[PDB]
């Protein structure tokens, strides 16, 4: 049966997720029709689209931060979640109610008519209209997959963005590099800026940019940043000095600056600095505690573990414990192949579900690991082993981080 503006939210997930939508018609115009019916195609007279493989929520993130800084009213949508789909709209900085997304749902349910959706284009719908009512300055919109076709692309932004292209995913047809980033080119847009912030930019995003008519400025071309004792970030002659290290990944809040300023909103010195000091994610790099360190991030491919592994490097005697779970369809190979390197204990478990892969299918490509029955106790185990030198690391899927959220209730 179908759920109810009063319904419990749980009520809709548990319809959205038992959605038939293996047989309807790909492409945006089921999407796009309703949108259009319910008005939700300029949910704020100022959008940034943000795709990439990694990094999007973390610059996303930081465009929030910022623009709050500066007095804006700002939303953010963003996906997966880790343990509540709440997480997905923020509004001030802030979850809604889940009475709120209740309500929000059922007016996408009232206006589709007989026009069927996708789970991710009934939320994506949804979290416009909640942002539509909110009398926003800008919304932030994360893409949800690729982007050409992902339901945020079908509201048209004014800068858009590519925070990185690699590989995310293992025996799959025409996956490469330039394939990848064909499909998030588009949510370029012509006569607007698109940046990528990809320091290695496959052809095939000039080739869709120049297709478009996008202005397209890319990082080590248009623009440049580095690490100092703040870092340095350059547009042309703009140069912004000394900036506070934040608790996210330099190349995305280096991006992030890029979407600002070619978006020629107006920001002060004490909003950009405010905000950089304030952005941060739950399982992004997050450091859960000290002596001996804990540190929470939900790396899933190999362009992150190598990311993490530079990282866990300049934080170092003392060894590295990583409790690592994930899914199947991942490169677990790449992945545990790129966290070997720092990697000194591995404390692997299994991740419930279909696509969630066994402590041992995990173990297989590792040397020496050690097995167990779930994250939680995965996890107690390293930290009952850590010296206070030590070094925690739980990684590998979003759910690996989500259990460990969730036994520390953070
Ligand atoms: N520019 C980057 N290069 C390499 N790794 C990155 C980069 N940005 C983020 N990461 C890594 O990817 C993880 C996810 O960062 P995030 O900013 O949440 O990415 P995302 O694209 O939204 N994908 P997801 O985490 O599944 O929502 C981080 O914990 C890091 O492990
Ligand atoms: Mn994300």
């Amino acid at each position: 049966q179908t759920p109810q503006a009063t319904s419990p939210l749980a009520a809709w997930l548990c319809y959205l997720e038992h959605l038939h939508s293996q047989p309807i018609e790909l492409g945006l115009e089921r999407v796009k029709q309703v949108a259009e019916r319910l008005d939700l195609l300029k949910p704020a007279p100022k959008i940034f689209t943000v795709a990439g493989t990694n990094g999007k929520g973390t610059t996303c993130c930081t465009l929030e931060a910022i623009l709050l800084a500066a007095g804006l009213r700002v939303g953010v949508y963003s996906s997966p979640h880790l343990l509540r789909y709440t997480e997905r709209v923020r509004i001030q900085g802030q979850e809604l109610s889940e009475a709120e997304h209740s309500h929000s749902f059922a007016q996408i349910e009232a206006g589709r008519g007989d026009i069927s959706l996708t789970y991710f284009e009934f939320g994506t719908l949804s979290a416009l209209q909640l942002f539509k009512q909110a009398k926003l300055d800008v919304v932030i919109l994360e893409v949800g997959l690729g982007g050409r076709l992902d339901a945020t692309n079908i509201v048209d932004s004014d800068v858009a963005a590519i925070t990185s292209i690699a590989l995310d995913h293992t025996d799959w047809l025409g996956y490469d590099r330039e394939s990848i980033g064909r499909e998030k080119a588009g949510v370029f847009r012509g006569g607007k800026p698109a940046v990528v912030g990809e320091p290695d930019m496959p052809q095939s995003i000039a080739d869709v940019a120049a297709e478009l008519g996008a202005q397209l400025y890319r990082r080590d071309v248009a623009w440049k940043f580095s690490q100092q004792n703040g870092w340095h970030w350059q547009c042309g002659e703009r140069q912004l000095t000394g900036l506070p290290v934040p608790n996210v990944p330099l190349a995305n809040a280096a991006t992030a600056l890029a979407v600002l300023h070619y978006s020629e909103l107006p920001l002060s010195d004490e909003a950009i600095r405010q905000g950089l000091q304030a952005a941060s994610l739950p399982g992004r790099f997050q450091v859960v505690s000290e002596q001996p360190l804990l540190i929470l991030d939900v790396a899933h491919n190999p362009h992150a573990a190598r990311y993490l592994v530079n990282r866990l490097a300049q934080v170092i005697q003392g060894k590295v414990r990583a409790v690592v779970g994930m899914l199947s369809d991942k490169d677990i190979a790449g992945t545990l192949a790129c966290l070997s390197e720092r990697v000194d204990e591995w404390y692997c478990a299994p991740l419930e579900g279909p696509r969630g892969a066994s402590a041992g299918q995990l173990a297989e490509h590792l040397v020496s690991a050690r097995q167990f029955s779930d994250v939680e106790t995965a996890w107690r185990q390293a930290m009952q082993d850590a010296d206070t030198q030590d070094v925690v690391i739980v990684c590998g899927s979003f759910h690996t981080v989500a259990h460990v959220m969730a036994a520390l209730h953070l």
